[PDB]
C-alpha cells in the first residue's frame, strides 16, 4: 500500500497568501471556512475560497489521510465539480483550499424553498439533473465512483450552478441520513441500490442509482426517501423490487428518468452520458461550452 506521507508539490500554496473570513461549520475533519487566497485563480488576483482544516487533537494519521484525500481531487478539472484550488501541508492548521459555493449543499438549499412564489421549474430541474449528471459522468470516466450521492452530498454554486461536492463536507445535522445495516458500518441505506445492499458492492451503476434517489430529492424538496418505511423495512422493500411513488406535481419526464435510473438489473439503468444525452435539449446553451459531456475529453 501507499505510504502514510505527502509530498509536497506544485499545489501547495504559501500559507501568507490566505485569509480567513468566517467559520461555515464543523466539517468531517475540523472547522471549515470561507475566505480569500492570493494566486490560485491563473490571471485573476485574489479568489473567495473555502478553507477546510484538521483539528488541532487529529492523529498525524488522520491528517495524512486528509491531504491524501484532497490529492485525489488534484487530477480533477471539470466545471460540475468543486475544484482543489490549494493545499497547505507545511505548518498548523493543516489547509485545503477549496472553490466556495457561497449557496451550501443541495439539500439544504432545497429544504429551504418550503417555507406568488413558485416551486422549482422543469427547466430547473433538468438543469440541476443534467449540471449533477455531467460530473458523476467525468468521474466516471475517470474510473471513479461517488458511493455517496444525494442532495447532501451536491453543492450550489453562487450563480445556482449545481456541482458534484468534494469529501468532508457533509452537514453533521444530516447524521439520519445513515444507518448501521447489520449493526456494522454507517451506510446510506435511503440512496442505495438493491445489488449495493444486498452484496456490499459499489459500481458506476449504484451511482445511477442513487443519481435517480437524488432527482427524486429535487422534485420532493427534499423529502427524506422512504419515509414511512423505517432504514430496516427500507433494505427489505428495495431489495425486493420496491420503488420509489412518483412524488406529487412530479413532471412525467423527470420521473420517467427516475424509473430507467431504477432498473433493478444494473446494467440495464441508463449510465450518466445517456440520461444527458436524453435531456440535452433542454439544457442551457452555456451547458455546451462548460460540460464535459460536450468537452474534448468525452471520448
Amino acid at each position: 500500500s501507499a505510504a502514510d506521507v505527502y509530498v509536497p508539490d506544485e499545489w501547495e500554496v504559501a500559507r501568507e497568501k490566505i485569509t480567513m473570513s468566517r467559520e461555515l461549520g464543523q466539517g468531517s475533519f475540523g472547522m471549515v471556512y470561507e475566505g480569500v487566497a492570493k494566486g490560485v485563480v491563473k490571471d485573476e488576483p485574489e479568489t473567495r475560497v473555502a478553507i477546510k482544516t484538521v483539528n488541532e487533537a487529529a492523529s498525524m494519521r488522520e491528517r495524512i489521510e486528509f491531504l491524501n484525500e484532497a490529492s485525489v481531487m488534484k487530477e480533477f478539472n471539470c466545471h460540475h465539480v468543486v475544484r482543489l484550488l490549494g493545499v497547505v501541508s507545511q505548518g498548523q492548521p493543516t489547509l485545503v483550499i477549496m472553490e466556495l459555493m457561497t449557496r451550501g449543499d443541495l439539500k439544504s438549499y432545497l429544504r429551504s424553498l418550503r417555507p406568488v412564489l413558485a416551486p422549482p421549474s422543469l427547466s430547473k430541474m433538468i438543469q440541476m439533473a443534467g449540471e449533477i449528471a455531467d460530473g458523476m459522468a467525468y468521474l466516471n470516466a475517470n474510473k471513479f465512483v461517488h458511493r455517496d450521492l444525494a442532495a447532501r452530498n451536491c453543492m450550489v454554486a453562487e450563480d445556482f450552478t449545481v456541482k458534484i461536492g468534494d469529501f468532508g463536507m457533509t452537514r453533521d445535522i444530516y447524521e439520519t441520513d445513515y444507518y448501521r445495516k447489520g449493526g456494522k458500518g454507517l451506510l446510506p441505506v435511503r440512496w442505495m441500490s438493491p445489488e449495493s445492499l444486498k452484496d456490499g458492492v459499489f459500481t458506476t451503476y449504484s451511482d445511477v442509482w442513487s443519481f435517480g434517489v437524488v432527482l427524486w430529492e429535487i422534485a420532493t424538496l427534499a423529502e427524506q426517501p422512504y419515509q414511512g418505511l423505517s432504514n430496516e423495512q427500507v433494505l427489505r422493500f428495495v431489495m425486493e423490487g420496491g420503488l420509489l411513488d412518483k412524488p406529487d406535481n412530479c413532471p412525467d419526464m423527470l420521473f420517467e428518468l427516475m424509473r430507467m435510473c431504477w432498473q433493478y438489473n444494473p446494467k440495464m439503468r441508463p449510465s450518466f452520458l445517456e440520461i444527458i444525452s436524453s435531456i440535452k435539449e433542454e439544457m442551457e446553451p452555456g451547458f455546451r461550452e462548460v460540460s464535459f459531456y460536450y468537452s474534448e475529453e468525452n471520448k
